[PDB]
This record gives structure tokens, sequence and C-alpha cells, in this order.
């Protein structure tokens, strides 16, 4: 460096006059540390130029070709031109390695300490960026894991921090392709644990892809891709899926939960998350009732109904938590009561328990308090039915009454059956 830096931001003072500077611009540096000095106002005049674009762009590209033929040199480097990759159509050692995402030819950073590569992988971290060399920077590392398996962590912490701003088609191509090809490698083994940031990106890749031929060979590559990093972690891939479905909003988890479904990896995937999503859920009824929130809740009905349809045996052990997960600890009791009256007044009244369940309820070898309390319950949402507030949303009605006559059936054989437990579980 030198006094004389002064003339370079002059130069630049003209690009951020247009005609009249280039002619220095040229003249300076055709007639080494001043020509090290003076690159970066090179690459940002050149490149804002180029880009004003809807003589001095060829003036400009041949001073550039000329210095190309020091890490924030080439970070600057592909931060801005990266995505002008596209646009730098017709006019060749960096540019058609370029368009082809291989490595600029160029000897300065091709060299090896993979200079281009840390540079690229850096600029990748930045939370800003243009979204077009985020897709080239992307499609480079493509190729290059694609290189590499033919004969890094980092780089799915890179992929993860790039990936929560925003998704695109290309984007979750390209993403499950490389963590697909990222897996095949065996980075993750057999803080952040790479398996945890590894399952959180087919997550988020598969949240977005909501399937109710293009989509479907995609979806199920995603699958596949799931079902191999199942075999890894199992005790690891519960635990961070207990903890993600708590962690992210709810209307995440439900579109998740959607795209994954639509209304066995889906089988563990569903015993694990369940019962946190609905202790979360029962905490929530009162903000979740809301009118703006509605559609949202309309939603959830629907999910727990295929959740009974045919799929959860887990569905029983939850909405029964209250006496399964048994001085009594009063707090279970409590929140699995607290799960029960949300599912109770969830869908399909008189459906979540089955008479046979009720019936048997007098037996269950748990403690007297949460069986009363599960048939206090019961009373209440029957009393509410009848005092005219049904769930917040007909042949339901008359429907309801097979279902309530059911119960009082199978609970008053049962009462003949022993009788002919305390006395006060009875009189409950």
């Amino acid at each position: 460096p030198l006094p004389i830096q002064t003339f370079l931001w002059r130069q630049t003072s003209a690009f951020l006059q247009y005609e009249a500077s280039c002619v220095s611009f040229e003249r300076v540096l055709v007639e080494w540390e001043l020509v090290q000095a003076a690159l970066p106002h090179v690459l940002h005049c050149t490149a804002t130029l180029l880009s004003n674009r809807n003589v001095a762009e060829t003036k400009l590209l041949h001073t550039l070709h000329w210095m190309l033929l020091s890490m924030a040199t080439v970070e600057l480097f592909v931060f801005l031109f990266a995505p002008l990759v596209h646009r730098i159509k017709e006019s060749l050692v960096i540019w058609q390695p370029m368009w082809e995402h291989r490595q600029p030819g160029v000897s300065g950073f091709t060299a090896l300490v993979t200079y281009f590569d840390v540079a690229v992988l850096r600029c990748l971290l930045q939370p800003h960026w243009s979204e077009e060399g985020t897709q080239w920077s992307l499609m480079y590392y493509l190729q290059r894991l694609r290189h590499m398996l033919e004969e890094l962590s980092v780089v799915l912490k890179a992929v993860y921090l790039v990936l929560n701003h925003d998704i695109s088609s290309r984007i979750c191509d390209v993403a499950l392709n490389i963590v697909e090809c990222l897996l095949q490698l065996g980075v993750v083994p057999c803080p952040v644990s790479n398996h945890r940031l590894a399952l959180t990106m087919l997550i988020k890749i598969v949240k977005s892809l909501g399937c109710a031929l293009r989509h479907q060979v995609f979806r199920e590559n995603a699958q596949n891709c799931l079902t191999k990093l199942y075999k890894l972690d199992k005790m690891q891939f519960r635990q961070t899926m207990r903890d993600y479905v708590n962690k992210d909003s709810l209307n995440n988890v439900v579109d998740f939960l959607h795209a994954l479904l639509g209304f066995n990896v889906e089988g563990i995937i569903v015993s694990a998350m369940f019962k946190s999503l609905i202790t979360r859920c029962a905490s929530t009824t009162h903000e979740l009732h809301s009118p703006e929130n509605l559609g949202l809740y309309c939603d959830i009905r629907q999910l727990v109904q295929f959740i009974k349809e045919a799929h959860g045996n887990v569905f029983r052990r939850v909405a029964l938590s209250a006496l399964l997960d048994s001085v009594v600890n009063l707090g279970a009791i409590r929140q699995g009561m607290k799960r029960f009256q949300f599912l109770l007044n969830c869908c399909e009244p008189g459906t979540i328990p089955d008479a046979s369940i009720l019936a048997a309820a007098l037996d269950l070898e748990a403690p007297v308090v949460a069986r009363a309390a599960l048939f206090l319950e019961c009373a209440r949402f029957v009393h509410r039915c009848n005092r005219g507030n049904w769930p917040e949303w007909q042949k339901l009605q008359w429907n309801a009454a097979k279902l309530f006559y059911q119960w009082g059936d199978a609970i008053g054989v049962r009462l003949n059956e022993l009788c002919h437990c305390p006395f006060a579980l009875k009189m409950a």
C-alpha cells in the first residue's frame, strides 16, 4: 500500500465518469504490488458495470481477463461474480469452466493448500447473498462431491445455514442430492451432532413437498434417503425427533406431517413424536381456538383422525397415558388428563374411548385416582354435549347417541358381572 491509494477510490466514485474513468482505469494497470492493491477495485467496477447492462463493457472485461490470467480477494471475487455467471454469456479460461461449475483454471487460486473451494464455502455461510450465486455454489459442490465419490462437516453446516433462509424446487433438488452424496461418503459416523443436522436437513427438505410424476420420483428418493439414515443412531434419531417437534412452531410440524403422510420410518416417527405433539397442543387450546388459526386447528383434526384411522396403535397409548404411565405421581396424571381432554374434545364426539376400554377400566392395575378421573372426564364431556355446547365446529349428534349407549351397556355389563376395585370407582 502507498499514499496513491486515494486514486483508486477516486475511480470507484465514478462507478458507485462512466466513459472517462475507464481510460485511466485501463492505462494505469496496462502500463505487481500496486496491481495486487488495485485488483479489488477492478473487481468492483467491472462487476457493477457488467450488472448495470440490462464499449466500456469490453474494455473492463479485457482488463479483468488480463488481471486474472489473499483470501479476501478470492472471497470477494466469488461473492460478486457467482451470480453473474449465467449473464456473461458471449464474448475463457475462467468463464467456460465456470459455466460448468468447475474450478476456473487460473493458477492464483486453482492452487491447492482448494482455495476457490474454501472461498466459496466461506461465502455460502453469508446470510444474505444473491439467490443465483447460492444456486451456483450448490451446483458446484454437487459436481465436486460427485467427482469425489467417483474416486466435510463444514459443508453440512453451510447447507444447513442456507437451507433455513428459503427453499426452491431447484434448491431442494440440489440439497437432497448433496446430502445423499455426503451420506454415501459416510460423513455421519456409524455441541451439534452430525446426525441431528442431517435429519433436520431431511425434515426441512420434505416439509415443502406436500403430495396431498416429477414430484413422485423425488419423494421416493427422499424416503429412501430417510430409510438409509434410519439405521444410523436409532436412539439419537428418536431423541432428536422428540426435540425438534417441541422446538419448531406448530405450523411447521403439522405441515411436515401432512407432507409425509398427506391424509417403518413413518411408524417410528409417529410413535416417537405424537405424544410430545399432543402434550404441546394441550397447553395451547385457548390460543388455538382463536379464529385466525381456526384453519390450522381444522388440519389437526384430520391428522388425528388419520392417526386413528388405520395407523396408530400408539393412539391408545397416548390417550390412556394418564393411567399407563404409573405416593401417587399427581403431575403425571394431570398431564395425562390434559392430553385426554384435548383428544376427547377434538374429533367425533363419543368415539375416542371405545366402550371396551371404559368397561375394562374398572379392573386395570393402575392407580384408582386415574381411573376415577377418566370416568369423571367422560362424565363432564357427556354433560357438556347434553347442555348444548358440542366441540366448537347434524347427523353426528344422532350418531353420538349410539356410542354413548354402547358405553353404558358395556359398563353395566361389566359391573353386573363383577358384583354378581373400590366402591368409589363403581360410583364414578
